[PDB]
């Protein structure tokens, strides 16, 4: 119908309960599911759905052996039922590429892919399922974008890019699109020193992402986006809760402006709900590799760098894996307030489990309640012995 | 278009004919179909579906060792095209969870999963598929509910909970939703000493449930709701024709307000549609099993303590497994008057069946004639022997 | 919208193009794809589609051992889109049963199966997919119908019933429906001895059914029905060009009101177009078994008692296997005559090919062309060698 | 609505950007993709979507022994969502046969299947899923089409077919439809000597084929046709850069009236597009058989007897294996101009790669950019050893 706008806040997150599971490696060793990585969960004004970058094989096919490599021309962005598994047969292909975003702005969806070899790769900007814009890589070196959700508001769609190294400066870009085209773009501005990945949502006009410093960081960069003014800045989380992987144990004062040092050249895709009293941080229970996963509610997160969790819940236990995670919201849901949501990529396979010559993952999902809900933890559920 | 108001009375049931039956296990064998158990019926103003909690994981794949257990993170509550079996390509996910209900109020249909650990629980309430309600366990000892469809009255569905002791006393509540909100909550009143998984249906503005008293009574428990005035009373279906399973041989009198004793901790989801000399009692055929299945005319049984059966209708062998069963009507069917349907989980499977190590089952449904049909019987159809 | 009426006459026959083939064994020996016989093809105002007797098990599955027994609690009327192959997750089932026939009356579809013990079989009604009509067996010897579609006219949608002995007199009556009700109900009226399986289609306002004498002709019976009136009358095909099978060999004049003897209690569901020098009879090319099909246009073969062809198109060659065969056509073509359409079932395993333990089918259908086409032969195409 | 009218020009084509892959073989190694050859792309008003003849069979199912075969009567158009792999659970049949065209109007699509004998082989024009008109074998030997999609213009649709020896003069014809009814038909014009697969665009209401001479032509015939005039031309392509495989080595100067002599006997279907400067041609990079393809922007290739290359772009590399390659567009894109597109079938298995019993293919399908965007290979990704 018309172009949706970001003209509510976020509800009361008092803890988080199950929106969607897939459970798709249990259901993938005896059925023709594809093997994927880096989902992700995006809604329409009538449907929520999964998403993913599948590898164009499925799992107990001989051609899941390899799919631990990231870059391919097999890859392509996929979506299918909420809840459901990505099969052969339910899923369908958003694009072609091997990195991703995709968001709705009312009226219809945009979908971003990006394909090519490391040093010529492309974006195709896709809106209402037909190719609209390209843009071609400005450092030769892996032009890459989210792999989350973007949010519109008033038809703006702004994006995150970055282009170059990931161990070094790199040149991230905010593109603003409108109906496919661009209406402008900006180099990153602020304190942040290296961005990935940004998970975003919205909010009263205004659109926070939360991403990846994959060069120095421990603590996440933040880029806060005026989809109006179409303007940004960006800065670090100050809570001394590190919420990066692997990285240094939590220190009693974090830093504002400025990476908190310990681990380099590594990293996850995370996100974080910044909204005063009303903030709640995701992080790997492990400070070592990607397992565990928990939601702690950090007062202040954003601006206080000695802030400490007041509450918290369990999503995976620490002997389970997990792997990214970012923000999502129905943004056409009824009622008041925006309910916040979040996923959580449940990777098995290589690198840590390595009898199996695959790489795959399954997804849960989370939305807030106002309620104080009892916690259960969500593990992938599947037996690995089982594959073998 | 517009909510849907209980107007009629149900309609003279001479005989049942065959509604819908998916030969799940049958065709299991050599499809990607999903293990499941707890299964029902729903319909909407245009369409009729089968429902069931989902283990997670095909029959014929290695995940299904072990679906014997009833409550885990890989359950979901699944719903699929009548007659069809549940695979994995033409099932759709309502939500996640290990207990469920779920109907149509005529604008929408609000589904209700329950997940959590055993003492903390919570059910998530979902309307137009988005969550819009949680409610958080109140007993800490496994909060669950209906196992079958629910009814609504202009807008108004309640729907039966209970927390606490499968053994003893517990708490149950009724809970009277429009919209997915709560307008309010009544603690259990009556006569009946324990309730678990009501099988309801309405007419003439009232709704009725038939419980199961899992605790001591094998004459079952009836919930009388009045949905207009939020109100309810409870009692014991008085006839000596008794429908709970294990239970003691019929005696010659029954009890009207209090469990008639025999076998304790104990019973199966069953149902009846209790309309005066309109009066019909589905049971197993054994006392001792799931084992059999047949529907038995006993005028005005829930009110005369001497009833017995003037008519019946055998719909499995007592050679053949049954289990679960529950009551369903298409209140959008056009038609004077509302014409009673039933449905019988048949499972196959542990415990009974040891050779195999899942649990699973089929579906057989059925829907009243004013008729007097011949009968035939309706079993699984499964040969065990051909998974080991 | 509104009841379809039949308005036009058929258009000429000078030939028959290819319409639909699902090519079902082929596929089915390595895709999940259901064992079914007694398939027929029906449309609606706005698609074409596929139909038959489901068996409730896959070709490759365990349970298709034994799939040569006509009547189980398994069998299941089910439909899918023309030319694909019925497999578990594209087929929509209509209703359970081990006989049946389908029509759409212009708004909406009505179905009908008939399932139960051999002397107490039932037939319910489906309109609009609601149960509505059930007609319980008058004779207590396998109620049974058509195996093809029934055809309507302004609402009333005649079908031929057959209740008794399968190899003497039996009482056969015909329905005339209206929305699921029964408006009327006749016992059978002409000359013709015996009623089984009648292939039917209308036009200017009159139905013509051609049916199968199973207990001593060899040319076929006609009913011809009056939708208006609600009438009908019977007599035999006069033609020498016998078209039952097993059958002698053809004479030079043939019987029109009564069975031409030679061979007795076997026959093969089949059909006609009768439509004075516009007429076309099809028959298996061999006289012992279901071995070949060819198309004959014989000229007023109703009426005259020795005619002979005049032209021909074999559609099957003797070497391949062949088997029931029926009319439909779709009245809802642009158009200003009615396209005569007919399909071959094409029947694998047993009896003939007793090799594999299980009997099922493919399809394969044909419609008229005013030109006159180049004829090819369309056989099942499996091989059953790949089976075993 | 409304026809659809030819009113644009093409956009500038800067590069080619990726629009679409299935990976069919790949994922056929472990799922039920059906054999499948000579594929092309289509669009309808609101989706674009892959076309092919399927050989009836799956890739990993016995009968895909022997898939070499061109024509049998298992073969039939079918289509399926863009990027999905065509499985027997998503594929739509659109007509029975072994040689191919499609398009739509506006209004809706015109599919054309041909099948038969060699020497009594007919085409039958369905046009909004039903059988419209049916033309016979004009030279009877091999009826032919495009195998690619045809292009309408205010209601008429050109078709080029051809009927005769595949190695000396044949009878070609072009016939106009209109909403499935033959306006006109025309014999072949011009100085084209032999015409085959005619792959056609169209813009400022004009349609561009450009086929294959597979007589004695290494640069390939070109047919301009004027849809509302409904007469056309013929020559062959000027250019020195020979476009046909197998071909001699590219001259210094072409032919515009004659075939290019070298090979003989043989070719491949292939397209271009013809603008001006705006002008790209493709092909094989082998001269001796189908293996890489490229695109070359040949300034006026179509007239310029010694026009060579200026830019290029690799779809394929030479070491992979190619296939045929064709022309479609989305003419209901939102835009100034039409957006070039094409799509290469990647075939795999006989007659090159012999270790398998079966010939299948997958598709890779770019459109234009009116950027540079950097390159990428496109490789079928099949491991052949895998389904040793
Ligand atoms: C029924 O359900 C309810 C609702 O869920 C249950 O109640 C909830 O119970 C939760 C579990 O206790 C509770 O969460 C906890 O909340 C406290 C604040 O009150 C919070 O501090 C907890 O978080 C710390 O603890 C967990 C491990 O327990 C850590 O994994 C977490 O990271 C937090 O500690 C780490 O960071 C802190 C800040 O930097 C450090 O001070 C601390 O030392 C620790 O650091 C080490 O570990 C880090 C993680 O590995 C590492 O990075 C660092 O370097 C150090 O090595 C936790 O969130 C909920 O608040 C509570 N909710 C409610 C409404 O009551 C109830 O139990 C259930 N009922 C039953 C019968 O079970
Ligand atoms: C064509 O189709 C028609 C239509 O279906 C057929 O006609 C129908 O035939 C039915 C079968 O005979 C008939 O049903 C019976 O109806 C009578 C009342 O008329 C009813 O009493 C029967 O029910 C008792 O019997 C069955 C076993 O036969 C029991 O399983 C059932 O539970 C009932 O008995 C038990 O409970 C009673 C009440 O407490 C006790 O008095 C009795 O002893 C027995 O108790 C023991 O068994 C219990 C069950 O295990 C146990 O819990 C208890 O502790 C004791 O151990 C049955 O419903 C239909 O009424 C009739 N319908 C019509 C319209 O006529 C016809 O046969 C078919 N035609 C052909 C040729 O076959
Ligand atoms: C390109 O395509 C065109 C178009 O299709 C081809 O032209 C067509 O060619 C057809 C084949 O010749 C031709 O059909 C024939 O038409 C004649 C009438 O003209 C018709 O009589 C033929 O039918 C008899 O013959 C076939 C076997 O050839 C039998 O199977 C059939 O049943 C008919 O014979 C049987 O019944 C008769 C009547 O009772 C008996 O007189 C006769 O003896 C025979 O009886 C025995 O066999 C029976 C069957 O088993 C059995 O029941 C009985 O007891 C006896 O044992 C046939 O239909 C088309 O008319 C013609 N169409 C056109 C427009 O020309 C052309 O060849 C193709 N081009 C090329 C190069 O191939
Ligand atoms: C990032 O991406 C950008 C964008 O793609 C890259 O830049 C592009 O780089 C392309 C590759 O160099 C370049 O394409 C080339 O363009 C030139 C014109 O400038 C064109 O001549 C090239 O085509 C010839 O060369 C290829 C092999 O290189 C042949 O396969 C092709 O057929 C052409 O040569 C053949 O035909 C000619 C004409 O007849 C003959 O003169 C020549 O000898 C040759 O003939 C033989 O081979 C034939 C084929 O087998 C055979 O039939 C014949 O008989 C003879 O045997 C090629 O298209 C793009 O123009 C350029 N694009 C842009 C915008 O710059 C950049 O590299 C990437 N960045 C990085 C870091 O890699
Ligand atoms: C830092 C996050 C993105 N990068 C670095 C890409 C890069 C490598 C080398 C040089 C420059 C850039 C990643 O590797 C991400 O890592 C991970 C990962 O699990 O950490 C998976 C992503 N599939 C991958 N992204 C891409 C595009 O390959
Ligand atoms: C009495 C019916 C519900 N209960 C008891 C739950 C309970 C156990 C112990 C203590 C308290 C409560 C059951 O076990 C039901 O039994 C059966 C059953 O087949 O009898 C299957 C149901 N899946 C299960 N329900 C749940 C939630 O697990
Ligand atoms: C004559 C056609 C219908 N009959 C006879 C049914 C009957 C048997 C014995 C006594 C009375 C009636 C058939 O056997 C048909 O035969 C055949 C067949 O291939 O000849 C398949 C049908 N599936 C079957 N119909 C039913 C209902 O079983
Ligand atoms: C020249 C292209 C079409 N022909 C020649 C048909 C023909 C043969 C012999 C005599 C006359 C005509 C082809 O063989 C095409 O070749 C090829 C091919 O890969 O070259 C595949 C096509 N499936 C096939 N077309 C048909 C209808 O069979
Ligand atoms: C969003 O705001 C714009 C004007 O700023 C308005 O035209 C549009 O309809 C609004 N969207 C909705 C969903 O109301
Ligand atoms: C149900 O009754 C309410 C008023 O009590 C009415 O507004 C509504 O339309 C009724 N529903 C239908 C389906 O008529
Ligand atoms: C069929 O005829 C009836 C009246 O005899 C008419 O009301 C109906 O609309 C007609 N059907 C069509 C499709 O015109
Ligand atoms: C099929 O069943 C029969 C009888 O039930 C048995 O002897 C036969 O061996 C079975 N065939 C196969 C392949 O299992
Ligand atoms: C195409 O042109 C015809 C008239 O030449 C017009 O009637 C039709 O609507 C046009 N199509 C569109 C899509 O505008
Ligand atoms: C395929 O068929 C040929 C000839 O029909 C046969 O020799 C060959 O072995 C078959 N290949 C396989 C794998 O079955
Ligand atoms: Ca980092
Ligand atoms: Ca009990
Ligand atoms: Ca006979
Ligand atoms: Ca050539």
């Amino acid at each position: 119908r018309d172009f949706n706008n970001l003209t509510k806040g976020l509800c009361t997150i008092n803890s988080w309960h199950i929106y969607g599971k897939d459970n798709a490696v249990r259901i993938g060793e005896d059925s023709d599911v594809l093997v994927t990585r880096e989902p992700y969960v995006s809604c329409d004004p009538d449907e929520c759905r999964f998403y993913a970058l599948s590898q164009g094989t499925t799992i107990r096919g001989k051609h899941s052996n390899g799919t631990i490599h990231d870059r391919s021309q097999y890859r392509a962005l996929i979506s299918w039922p909420l809840s459901s598994p990505p099969t052969v047969y339910n899923s369908r292909v958003e694009c072609i590429g091997w990195s991703s975003t995709s968001c709705h702005d009312g009226k219809t969806r945009m979908s971003i892919c990006i394909s090519g070899p490391n040093n010529n790769a492309s974006a195709v900007i896709w809106y209402n399922r037909r190719p609209v814009t390209e843009i071609n890589t400005w450092a030769r070196n892996i032009l890459r974008t989210q792999e989350s959700e973007c949010v519109c508001h008033n038809g703006v769609c702004p994006v995150v890019f970055t282009d170059g190294s990931a161990t070094g400066p790199a040149e991230t870009r905010i593109y603003y699109f409108k109906e496919g085209k661009i209406l402008k773009w900006e180099p990153l501005a602020g304190t942040a020193k290296h961005i990935e990945e940004c998970s975003c949502y919205g909010e009263r006009a205004e659109i926070t992402c939360t991403c990846r410093d994959n060069w120095q960081g421990s603590n996440r960069p933040v880029i806060r986006i005026d989809p109006v003014a179409m303007t940004h800045t960006s800065q670090y989380i100050c809570s001394p809760v590190l919420t990066d992987n692997p990285r240094p144990n939590d220190p009693t004062v974090g830093k504002c402006n400025d990476p908190y040092p310990g681990n380099n050249n590594n990293g996850v895709k995370g996100f974080s709900y910044l909204d005063g009293v009303n903030t709640w941080l995701g992080r790997t229970i492990s400070i070592a590799s990607r397992s565990g996963y928990e939601m702690l509610k950090v007062p202040n997160a954003l601006t206080d760098d000695k802030s400490k969790p007041t509450q918290g819940q369990t999503i995976v236990l620490n002997t389970d894996w997990s792997g990214y995670s970012g923000s999502f919201m129905d943004y056409w849901a009824e009622g008041e307030c925006y309910r916040a949501c979040f996923y959580v990529e449940l990777i098995r396979g290589r690198p840590k489990e390595d009898k199996v010559w695959w790489t795959s993952n399954s997804i849960v999902s989370m939305c807030s309640s106002t309620e104080f809900l009892g916690q259960w933890d969500w593990p992938d559920g599947a037996k690995i012995e089982y594959f073998l």
